[PDB]
């Protein structure tokens, strides 16, 4: 049942809608990725509340945990992608964007690109099944949270518990959870390295000619800066 749910709900493509007969320029593929961000926000809102159990959390931590996860959860779904789609021989953010290695140099954003590119070998490398990444994926949305808690944490910490629980359940073992969960935590690492990026980025924006959807800029300015201060934190395995 459980495997059932994450398979009908998982998001289908989305297009960046980037012009890709035009040279390549910091301007435009940042401005892309976005773009394409928002758009999967859009599509990660209504996957998260389709999820089981997650309708039980405050109607506040509902949004919250999506605001903070998004990064990672795109991180973590681009990677897979990159992997069954051109077997990681290049950064598959959507149809009409592929990072080849030039591309990687000139977004600026190199160090973050190469990383998930090795993430992207490590489902390959591991032989990572499709339901464990739907369930690993899933996990991920419930792998960061506030200092202060949230307004139900207990209602939190039952819900990463199952899902931790269903993981268990689709391994069956040991070594293989062990596994599992260092490749989760590799991802959180990646999703602060862009979120920083990100940030700079926005701060300066109207410097570079980059453009920011108005959802983004306000989860940049107000959520994202939570994490990089140390109030909001990743719940790592290990
Ligand atoms: C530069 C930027 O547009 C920033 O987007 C943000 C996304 C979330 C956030 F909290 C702050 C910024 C970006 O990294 N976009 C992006 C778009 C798509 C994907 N993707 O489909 O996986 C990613 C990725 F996760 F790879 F890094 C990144």
């Amino acid at each position: 049942i459980f495997l059932n749910v994450l398979e009908a709900i998982e998001p289908g493509v989305v297009c960046a809608g980037h012009d890709n007969n035009q040279p390549d320029s910091f301007a435009a593929l940042l401005s892309s990725l976005n773009e394409l961000g928002e758009r999967q926000l859009v599509h990660v809102v209504k996957w998260a509340k389709a999820l089981p159990g997650f309708r039980n959390l405050h109607v506040d931590d509902q949004m919250a945990v999506i605001q903070y996860s998004w990064m990672g959860l795109m991180v973590f779904a681009m990677g897979w992608r990159s992997f069954t789609n051109v077997n990681s021989r290049m950064l598959y953010f959507a149809p009409d964007l592929v990072f080849n290695e030039y591309r990687m140099h000139k977004s600026r954003m190199y160090s973050q690109c190469v990383r998930m590119r090795h993430l992207s070998q490590e489902f390959g490398w591991l032989q990572i099944t499709p339901q464990e990444f739907l369930c690993m994926k899933a996990l991920l949305l419930f792998s960061i949270i506030p200092v202060d808690g949230l307004k139900n944490q207990k209602f939190f910490d039952e819900l990463r518990m199952n899902y931790i629980k269903e993981l268990d359940r689709i391994i069956a073992c040991s070594r293989r959870f062990y596994q599992l969960t260092k490749l989760l935590d590799s991802v959180q690492p990646i999703a602060r390295e862009l979120h920083q990026f990100a940030f700079d980025l926005l701060i300066k924006s109207h410097m570079v000619s980059v453009d920011f959807p108005e959802m983004m800029a306000e989860i940049i300015s107000v959520q994202v800066p939570k994490i990089l201060s140390g109030k909001v934190k990743p719940i790592y395995f290990h």
